[PDB]
């Protein structure tokens, strides 16, 4: 119930809420329904329209006006963002010069530049290049602020996922907006894009800015503006809430517009119908600008231009059916479209069976337009998995395409030609990104970077202390003239333990076997050098990782690679080695085929044994560092140790020897040599944390040795490629990834073919940054380089990502 009966006279866009039945005058009166009789009177004026023009200079103050051209509208703060343009002879902001922002030129009383972030839903990354002609208030912020060629948003690339992680730092698993639709089985409720469930607090989680900002005793506007409120209207308030007395007056802005997404949908990315809309976001930043200039704000403010996703091609046609590939789809709920997730219809149906679900709709037909996957094997740079509202079943659907159920549906619901919400490193989902003030540098490109990162910016901005978020703060410190955040690397929990020769062969009863008993002064000292280190300094460029838990583990030298051997888990944590250009790759010997050599250095009871791994008919095993690009054939004999196997699944082996044989070659000769990091990865809980023991669910039958959920590896070079790897004086270039230890490849639909017509695919789509590998191993990369530490954050938050220009 609302008793509409009291006034909103005074209290128009009032800050705070006030509670039920009482009638409110904010924002979100409209969308509760619960607006005072006279708010569309008082708040939402519209008479006159939102421009001064000549006749109006100097007018008797109407204030019926929707905004006003009186000789008082300066200190009342309600004048026509364009007044002084039209009465006093001044000039549009976007007419000035650039002029660099050294320090905040604020109003006495400000205590710190405020933040306006302005938001564009569907503004696609390439807008700002393709679109430039008629856009010039946002080129103008674009070309004099800080900006880059384009920021990644989170996946699902839908507007309520992202911008809640805008405002949160945190992935949608975490968050709890993982779609613009869901189901909640605990709370037994959805949550939907029409209707009331969605304002319901359980669905939000974390910490926005606004609540980190009002807990540290910084004031904030709103952040949701209802959709019937114009943008003119949107505009004065924010610049209305400006001018409050100091005591009253917000830091944190919000401004939200619909387009150019709402075109977008209609007209895909860029139909000839897409102009105008650019156009007229242009025009409502123009009215910002010169409405801050007015306030003598321009030079005092913050602003930050994003998107929330971009805008693909995407038709009624290009849609494909479950009905096509489920003799059972009335068994299922699907949520539809550009991505899939599917349940069960009714819990109490116990013939439902996801494993014959995923089979009927895995490489089913030629073209598939879809990839179905349990949640736990989606690439792990998504993110995707950790929360009760993401569905077991997944599907990852090609960009232009959608998913749907049956045909009936997508007639009984071509109207579109645009969507988003593939994918969030297809090239169409990209948005943007500018900061244009005094705290943001002058006249600056920035690479690319994810849209996790900007929550903890937004707190530096305002300072605050961030929420515990998924930003990697200082990551982003490039971007900023001052207010930069300077934090220490983290400590080292466990050292490590140095063995040398401590067992006798005999001692070990491991059931392996290798033909290496085949016999010099100059040669046993050079061996022994290389077991205590002596070829360390190439194999381990950037200092060894440092082990963040409390864990017993060695490191082992050895002439071509250095490891960090878990006591634990049996096996590396990481092993190190560089590769140069000039490296020859080699073969396995056919008298080494089958060699495991205990490692002296290692106690029996603390190494993996071969027996296991003949008793367990699924599982195999590799090596970290790989056989094939050993240093010499005396050499290659390390390869074979003990302490270097990981138990591999036969599928995953075609996979890794690939990698192992072909790639890491290509890659040295391409980049000029790479050192290469490897290991394992276990997160059987899919929560992209590194995994206790006690969490393990799979052992190498018999034993105690456990089977990692992936294998990740680290490839870094030197950014200047004319310099080699090994001797690198400057920036440094990465590329990674968490490849998923898989029984099957039934990911890889031209799997029967040879490894080099779909490993490398393969491997891209499961590309990573090197802080995806930190948080799964616990590890803590590049502690020793010559470079400054935000400089590694940032690279540490790199992703390589395949796509084109
Ligand atoms: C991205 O950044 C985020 C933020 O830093 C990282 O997420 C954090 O990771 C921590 C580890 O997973 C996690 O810490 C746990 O928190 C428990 C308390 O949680 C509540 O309070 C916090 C603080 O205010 C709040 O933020 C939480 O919010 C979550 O839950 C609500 C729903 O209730 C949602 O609205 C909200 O969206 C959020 O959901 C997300 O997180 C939860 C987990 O908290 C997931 O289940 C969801 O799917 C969703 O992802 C909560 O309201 C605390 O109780 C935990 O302590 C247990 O574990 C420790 C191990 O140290 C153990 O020693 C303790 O005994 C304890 O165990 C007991 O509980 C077990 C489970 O019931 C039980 O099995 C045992 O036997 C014991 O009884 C733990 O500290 C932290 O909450 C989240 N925070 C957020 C916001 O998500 C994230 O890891 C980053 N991601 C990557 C990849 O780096
Ligand atoms: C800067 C910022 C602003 C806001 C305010 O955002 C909104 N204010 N007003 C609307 C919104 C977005 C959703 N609404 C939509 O119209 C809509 C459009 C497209 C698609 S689609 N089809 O493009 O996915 C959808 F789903 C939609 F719902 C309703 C209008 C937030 C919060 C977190 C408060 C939302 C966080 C931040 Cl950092
Ligand atoms: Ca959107
Ligand atoms: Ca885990
Ligand atoms: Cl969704
Ligand atoms: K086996
Ligand atoms: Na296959
Ligand atoms: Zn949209």
């Amino acid at each position: 119930w609302t008793a509409t009966s009291g006034s909103c006279k005074g209290r128009c866009f009032e800050l705070q809420e006030v509670g039920p039945p009482d009638c409110r005058c904010d924002n979100l009166c409209k969308s509760y329904s619960s607006c005072c009789h006279d708010f569309d009177e008082l708040c939402l004026k519209t008479a006159r329209g939102w421009e001064c023009t000549k006749d109006r200079c100097g007018e008797v103050r109407n204030e019926e006006n929707a905004c006003h051209c009186s000789e008082d509208c300066l200190s009342r703060g309600d004048c026509c963002t364009n007044y002084q343009v039209v009465c006093k002879g001044e000039s549009h902001w976007v007419d000035d010069d650039c002029e660099e922002i050294k320090v905040p030129e604020c109003p006495a009383g400000f205590v710190r530049p405020p933040l306006i972030i302005f938001s564009v839903d569907g503004f696609r990354a390439s807008y700002m290049k393709k679109g430039s002609k008629v856009m010039p208030n946002i080129e103008k912020l674009r070309s004099c602020g800080t900006h880059a060629p384009y920021m990644r948003p989170v996946y699902p690339t839908k507007t309520f996922p992202n911008l809640y992680t805008l405002a949160t730092g945190l992935y949608p698993e975490s968050h709890g907006i993982v779609g613009n639709s869901m189901y909640d089985p605990v709370f037994d409720a959805s949550f939907h894009l029409r209707g009331r469930e969605k304002f319901n607090h359980r669905w939000w989680g974390g910490q926005p800015l606004w609540i980190t900002a009002t807990k540290q005793g910084v004031r904030a506007g709103t952040f949701f503006w209802s959709v019937s409120i114009p943008h003119e209207r949107r505009i004065l308030t924010i610049l209305q809430w400006l001018s409050l007395p100091d005591n009253e007056r917000p830091s944190v802005y919000a401004f939200y517009s619909e387009q150019p997404d709402f075109s977008g949908h209609k007209y895909g990315p860029f139909g000839p119908e897409m102009t105008n809309p650019l156009r007229e976001i242009d025009k409502t930043v123009g009215q910002l600008m010169d409405g801050l200039k007015q306030l003598r704000l321009h030079r005092c403010v913050n602003v930050i231009f994003v998107g929330d996703h971009g805008m693909e091609d995407v038709t009624c046609d290009r849609t494909e059916f479950l009905s096509n590939y489920l003799t059972n789809v009335d068994d299922i709920t699907l949520v539809p479209g550009t991505l899939g997730r599917i349940r069960a219809k009714s819990i109490n149906n116990s013939k439902y069976d996801p494993k014959t679900i995923i089979a009927a709709l895995t490489c089913k037909k030629p073209d598939q337009h879809f990839k179905p996957y349990m949640k736990q094997h989606l690439p792990k740079r998504l993110h995707y998995a950790n929360n009760r509202r993401i569905e077991d079943i997944h599907l990852l659907v090609d960009r232009r395409w959608h998913v749907a159920r049956k045909p009936l549906d997508v007639y009984k619901k071509c109207f579109f030609q645009g969507d988003h919400g593939f994918d969030n490193k297809v090239n169409s989902m990209q948005t943007v990104f500018v900061g244009y003030g005094p705290t943001f540098k002058y006249r600056t490109k920035v690479p690319p970077f994810e849209n996790i990162e900007l929550y903890n910016v937004m707190c530096d901005l305002l300072g605050l202390k961030p929420a515990p978020n998924n930003g990697t703060h200082g990551s982003l410190n490039h971007l900023l003239r001052t207010n930069t955040f300077r934090p220490t690397m983290p400590d080292e929990v466990s050292r490590p333990n140095y063995p040398g020769i401590m067992y006798l062969q005999s001692e070990f009863d491991l059931g392996c076997t290798c033909d290496d008993k085949v016999e010099n002064k100059l040669e046993e000292l050079n061996k022994r050098l290389h077991t205590k280190g002596s070829t360390k300094e190439r194999h381990l460029l950037y200092g060894r990782p440092a082990v963040l838990y409390r864990t017993s583990y060695d490191i082992l030298y050895h002439t071509d690679f250095e490891s960090g051997y878990s006591e634990i888990f049996l096996m590396p944590l990481w092993t190190s080695y560089t590769i140069s250009k000039q490296a020859e790759v080699s073969s396995i010997p056919e008298h080494l085929t089958n060699c495991v050599r205990p490692d002296v250095r290692v106690s029996p009871g603390f190494s993996q044994n071969c027996l296991a791994y003949k008793n367990d008919k699924q599982m195999s095993y590799g090596f970290l560092f790989p056989p094939y690009l050993s240093s010499s054939p005396e050499a290659k004999y390390d390869a074979f140790l003990v302490t270097n196997m990981v138990p591999m699944y036969p599928a995953f082996k075609r996979v890794w020897a690939y990698f192992q044989r072909v790639l890491v070659k290509k890659y040295a000769s391409e980049r000029n040599g790479v050192n290469v990091i490897s290991g394992p990865i276990f997160d059987y809980n899919y929560d992209g944390l590194r995994d206790t023991e006690d969490e393990i669910k799979q052992y190498v039958e018999g034993s105690s040795i456990p089977v990692p959920t992936h294998y990740y590896s680290i490839i870094t070079s030197c950014l200047d490629f004319t310099q080699p790897a090994d001797k690198c004086d400057g920036p440094l270039s990465v590329s990674s990834f968490i490849l998923p230890h898989r029984p099957d490849n039934d990911e890889s639909c031209n799997s029967s073919e040879d490894e080099s017509k779909w490993v490398e695919e393969l491997m891209k789509m499961h590309t990573a940054r090197v802080r995806d590998i930190e948080h799964l191993t616990g590890l803590d990369f590049y502690r020793k380089t010559s470079r400054s530490y935000s400089e590694i954050l940032t690279l540490k938050t790199y992703l390589h990502t395949y796509e084109s220009e």
